[PDB]
């Protein structure tokens, strides 16, 4: 039974760097270790993918959630639409910032991301291809 993301609210800190969440724009994370039934919320894709490509956590990490920006806008995106990370398409490399800078995209639908990247650039990547590099 796969553990479900959870809504964020205004009090909810990022798991990696501390800061409020809500307050910024730009896709948000969740993810869920073995180790804890409580869900890690993280600020943007970035720390999001930042924690679960680190060794120290690469094992733990289970199910792992991003907001799809095919359905929500970028500076406000929205609780009820958070899709599984595994399965969804990356923008790695855009002129669109979230709240660390830079960010990563995550869209449920391909032509999505493409578009997205018309506009504002980047490269397009599926989960597995997002490594530390990027
Ligand atoms: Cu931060
Ligand atoms: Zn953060």
């Amino acid at each position: 039974p796969p553990k479900q993301a959870q809504a964020i609210d205004s009090t909810h800190e990022c798991h990696l760097c501390g800061m409020l969440i809500t307050e910024f724009p730009g896709p948000k994370g969740e993810l869920y270790t073995k180790t804890s039934e409580k869900v890690k919320n993280f600020c943007s894709t970035r720390d999001l993918f930042s924690f679960l490509l680190d060794p120290e956590y690469v094992h733990q990490v289970k199910e792992v959630y991003v907001h799809d920006m095919s359905l929500s806008p970028w500076a406000k995106p929205n609780d009820s639409h958070f899709i599984n990370a595994r399965l969804a398409w990356f923008v790695v490399g855009s002129s669109q910032t979230g709240a660390m800078g830079e960010t990563i995209g995550s869209f449920s639908v391909k032509k999505d991301a493409e578009a997205f990247i018309e506009q504002y650039g980047g490269k397009l990547y599926r989960f597995d291809e997002i490594t530390q590099a990027q």
